């Protein structure tokens, strides 16, 4: 079925220095209708409509429940699903994807997708599920396996769909197995993470009582900071989105757009979490993220059940 990319905006709270400077709040929201207003110094507001609008006190729990939970349900049924985190360095991309364990309601979409997948796969008595994970990093157009034996090894992108040749896949029989791969991946990151893209993939294979196998993959992507060969994957993402909404798509311009070409206009249900700052000192970057997120709503995907 024809389905548009769902876009949600998340505004982080002020940090300590912003409070010490008494920094002006230039972001407003009307979460019932997904409205985000951005105020300029002169007083003129710029208004945007999104599929979700999560303000300074929002939690990873309420973001997951409203926006990601139905996509993860679809992955279990056999669909491909992708969640990207987009925004400047310091806006909350990693806090939205990974989150924190010190405050349970602030746990990210990745730990939450693990709990959801292992709960839902066990409560479906008709289907037997096998879960596998992969975790890669793209820095300077160099693709690296974050869980492999040699993490330094640069890997090639080939097509059979599109895949990373030599990318290790790790069986996960439960949530602890999943969380060990997350910390393992973190300790193997390039030396900090602001200029690279990371992709955590969860493969959910379901075997029915008949014997029919369905295969849905979940891509959880933490993009490099959008602040204005290092910036090629980000520039190509913008160029791809422009072609997709402008009515040829240059997926091959970068490693990131080649790998995720099915997430942008292909067989996948995609969600974009655009992260913004509440501060008037970040106005220019926030306006850039909001315009990018607004444009991203017009991308048309064609997700079908992989069975
Ligand atoms: N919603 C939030 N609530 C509390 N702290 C947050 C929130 N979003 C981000 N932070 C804090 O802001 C800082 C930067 O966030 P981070 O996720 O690392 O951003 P990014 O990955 O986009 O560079 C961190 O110190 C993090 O704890
Ligand atoms: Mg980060």
């Amino acid at each position: 079925a024809a389905e548009s990319v769902r876009v949600a905006v998340r505004c982080r709270p002020f940090n300590q220095r912003e409070k010490d400077l008494n920094t002006t709040l230039c972001v407003g929201m009307t979460p019932n209708v997904g409205q985000v207003n951005l105020n300029a110094p002169d007083g003129a507001a710029k208004d945007f409509t999104f599929d979700g609008a999560y303000f300074m006190d929002s939690t990873g729990e309420q973001i997951y429940n409203d926006i990601v939970f139905p996509l993860v349900e679809n992955v279990i049924e056999g669909y491909n699903g992708t969640v990207f985190a987009y925004g400047q360095t310091g806006s909350g991309k990693t806090f939205s994807m990974q989150g924190i364990e010190t405050i349970p309601a602030q746990r990210g979409v990745i730990p939450r997708a693990f709990d959801h997948i292992f709960t839902a796969t066990a409560t479906t008595e008709n289907v037997k599920f096998l879960v596998h994970c992969s975790y890669l990093e793209i820095y300077n157009e160099e693709v690296r396996d974050l869980l492999g034996a040699d993490n330094k090894q640069k890997l090639e992108i080939k097509e059979q769909g599109v895949y990373v040749a030599g990318l290790s896949m790790h069986v996960c029989h439960d949530v602890p197995a999943c969380k060990e791969l997350m910390t393992r991946g973190f300790n193997n990151r390039h030396v900090d993470s602001s200029r690279s893209h990371s992709i955590f993939t969860v493969y959910v294979e379901g075997m029915t009582e008949t014997g029919s196998i369905r295969m849905g993959k979940l891509n959880l992507v933490d993009l490099a900071g959008s602040e204005r060969k290092i910036n090629l994957s980000l520039s190509a993402l913008g160029n791809v989105i422009s072609a997709l909404v402008d009515g040829h798509i240059p997926y091959r311009d970068s490693k990131l757009t080649r790998l995720l070409q099915d997430s942008l206009g292909g067989n996948t249900k995609t969600i974009m979490i655009a992260c913004v700052s509440p501060s008037s000192d970040n106005y220019d970057e926030t306006l850039s993220t909001l315009r990018y997120a607004n444009r991203a709503k017009n991308i048309k995907n064609k997700p079908t059940i992989n069975e």
